[PDB]
């Protein structure tokens, strides 16, 4: 079905732990895509074989304009290859480094797109649990696309930087869909401020800040944004709103966009 000889490899798009993502073109069709090349050796050492299977499993079956498509996979003596949809406008992570922070209109638009993709996800009992600017890509029309379903499981189940994880997850407790709603609040804050609300110079300190829900808003954050973020950043998961409530929030409806 799939072999490396079917693709013309180009520019690297990302580099990491387990391997790199390259721009590639399918020889037969001239289809431009992104090839994630992971190394078996590293995947074995970390014991992430289950997570990679779940990524493949989940992303090949999901169909949504705000969720990155996985077209297929293959492997060789030492590498596993994922055939991904290529997002041309890069990561939201990179966009935020370049603009420093986003205006309300851009933020509300991204939050709408994310919430729609998460409603679709949750309606198939899939919980992402790893929403962060590095896992959010931008399509050709600048539309947000969720990318790495590796840490996603079927709710209610039971690590790098803690910045986007909720208290129930960092404490090792039982968690469900509401975990993605906390992540949304962290992202909405970071989009407007330029830094996540529980950021610190150490993991130990970030853990304290998250478990204690210790965030303060700078002067430029409007009351509407402060209301949505405060509602999302609740210690009690049941106290967090539903995704419908988020899409209908007056700050969202007043600043977002529609097709
Ligand atoms: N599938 C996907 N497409 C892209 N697009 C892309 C386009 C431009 C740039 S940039 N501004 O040049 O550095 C970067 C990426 N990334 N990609 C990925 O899986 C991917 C990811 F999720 C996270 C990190 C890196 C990736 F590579």
């Amino acid at each position: 079905q799939w072999a490396l000889e079917d693709f013309e490899i180009g520019r690297p798009l990302g580099k990491g732990k387990f391997g790199n993502v390259y721009l590639a073109r399918e020889k037969q069709s001239k289809f431009i895509l992104a090839l994630k090349v992971l190394f078996k050796a590293q995947l074995e050492k970390a014991g992430v074989e289950h997570q990679l299977r779940r990524e493949v499993e989940i992303q090949s079956h999901l169909r949504h304009p705000n969720i990155l498509r996985l077209y297929g996979y293959f492997h060789d003596a030492t590498r596993v290859y994922l055939i991904l949809e290529y997002a041309p406008l890069g990561t939201v992570y990179r966009e935020l480094q370049k603009l420093s922070k986003f205006d309300e209109q851009r933020t509300a638009t991204y939050i709408t797109e994310l919430a729609n993709a998460l409603s679709y996800c949750h309606s198939k009992r899939v919980i992402h649990r790893d929403i962060k600017p590095e896992n959010l890509l931008l399509g050709s029309a600048g539309e947000l696309k969720i990318a790495d379903f590796g840490w996603s499981v079927h709710a209610p189940s039971s690590c790098g930087t803690l910045d986007y994880l909720p208290p129930e997850m960092i404490e090792g407790r039982m968690h469900d869909e509401k975990v993605d709603l906390w992540s949304l609040g962290v992202l909405c804050y970071e989009f407007l401020v330029g830094k996540p609300p529980f950021e610190a110079n150490t993991y130990q300190e970030t853990y304290k800040r998250i478990s204690r829900v210790e965030f303060t808003f700078p002067d430029f954050v409007t009351e509407g944004a402060r209301d949505l973020i405060s509602r999302l950043l609740k210690h009690n998961p049941s106290q967090r709103p539903m995704l419908r409530e988020v899409l209908e929030h007056p700050w969202i409806t007043a600043n977002s966009s529609k097709p």
